[PDB]
């Protein structure tokens, strides 16, 4: 799990030096009116943006499992001044949603701290809408000069192999600015 501590470094504007928000997302399939979820909100970052997105009509449940980063999030939300967006404390394998509530599943750098990832991943199909697309975007699984350790991540192969036997299907898999890659997912 992310360090608590440390918030403040995924709360850094240098961050976009990684890909632009808006630009993978658009291309991704986020639209206006779309419910999204966050699953790893941490310091509620990429929140602005997805808020941005969805516009008036649309709507960000933002969850995480640490409290700390929860409510961090939340005071983000209120200095910004972010309508749509709603920030939940989320349990490890269990989100508060009623089913077929999502539209779109955004998982920001979260994917490899999953402890039970394909029970995570049929409880995130429960809260998801028989359409839903899954946006995944994680640290490439070799060394670089501005990310975690390896063995603390998985790599494009392996992520979306597990998609896989959680039954949910991969269109795409594109590198991400150098850094990171991401996988374009809908679900069944
Ligand atoms: C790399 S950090 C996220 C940073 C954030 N995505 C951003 O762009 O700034 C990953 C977050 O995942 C959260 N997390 C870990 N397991 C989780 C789970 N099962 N459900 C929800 N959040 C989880 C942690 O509390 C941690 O803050």
């Amino acid at each position: 799990k992310f360090d608590p501590s440390k918030i403040k470094k995924l709360d850094d504007p240098s961050r976009l030096e990684l890909f632009d928000p808006e630009k993978v997302l658009k291309e991704f399939g986020l639209k206006e009116g779309m419910t999204v979820l966050d699953v790893g909100t941490g310091a509620g970052f990429y929140l602005p943006y997805l808020s941005k997105m969805v516009g008036e009509k649309g709507k960000v449940y933002a969850i995480d499992v640490q409290e700390e980063m929860v409510n961090y999030a939340w005071e983000k939300v209120n200095k910004l001044g972010l309508k749509n967006v709603e920030v939940l404390k989320s349990e490890e394998n269990k989100i508060p949603l009623p089913d077929n509530t999502v539209d779109f599943i955004f998982m920001a750098f979260t994917f490899h701290e999953l402890s039970e990832p394909l029970k995570f991943l049929e409880e995130l199909k429960r809260v998801a809408k028989p359409f839903a697309y899954l946006a995944i975007i994680d640290w490439k699984k070799e060394e670089r000069d501005k990310g975690p350790p390896p063995e603390e991540v998985y790599s494009e192969w392996e992520v979306g192999l597990i998609l896989e036997d959680a039954g949910i299907r991969v269109g795409r898999v594109v590198e991400v600015g150098k850094y990171c890659f991401g996988v374009y997912a809908m679900i069944v």
